[PDB]
DNA sequence: TTAGTATATGTGCTGCCGAAGTTAGCACGCTTTCCACAAGATATATAAAGCCAAGAAATCGAAATACTTTCAAGTTA
């Protein structure tokens, strides 16, 4: 059953947040073949809840960033259609400019997801020294650069 | 040492399309923040009338019966 499938691969991430490995798929449930492995897989990330990555090892699969809210106010969609880039950016930062230009999102909605953002303690906002002009939103875990 | 060969040497050729310059005579006619200074938002008579929305009473509109008229067919003659 490819959604039970889906749903043991889901519980596997969860039990690895650093990701899961083919082979651990493999160990895990030895009686599915790679063809209905790779079949799960590529329906799961096309429906949106894994991220594929490249490590020295090979390919890790691990879950999106969900169960991590601040803004739970509306919906999660644009939460982390938004703490995507935040994360990326991180020690770097990013202004708000270039955040409304990245979303393609209101000035105002915008504006609220920071804010619940803010209060809910996932993002700081730090003042540009270089170029004082607008304040840059950083992970509140990482270590200003 | 000398004839054959490769190179650059400036030169001189070709097109290359464009460059300046031309075309004659009158009368009409937005964003971030950041910032600082002063302006909401506040009690309080206070007389005054006009306004804008619940209730209470009133009367208009008219509908379902009660009178009179009217036929029309039938009676005492």
């Amino acid at each position: 059953d490819p959604v039970e499938i889906e749903n043991r691969i889901i519980e596997l991430c969860h039990q690895f947040p650093h990701g899961i490995t083919d082979q651990v798929i493999q160990n895990e449930m030895p009686h599915i073949e790679a063809q209905q492995r790779a079949v799960a897989i590529n329906r799961l990330l096309s429906m949106g809840q894994l991220d594929l990555l490249r490590s020295n090892t090979g390919l890790l699969y691990r879950i999106k960033d969900s169960q991590n809210a601040g803004k739970m106010k509306g919906s999660d969609n644009q939460e982390k259609l938004v703490y995507q880039i935040i994360e990326d950016a991180g020690n770097k930062g990013i202004w708000s400019r270039d955040i409304r230009y990245k979303s393609n999102l209101p000035l105002t909605e915008i504006n609220k997801i920071l804010k619940n953002l803010e209060s809910k303690k996932l993002i700081k906002a730090v003042k540009s020294v270089a170029a004082s002009k607008k304040k840059v939103y950083m992970l509140y875990n990482l270590q200003p650069d």
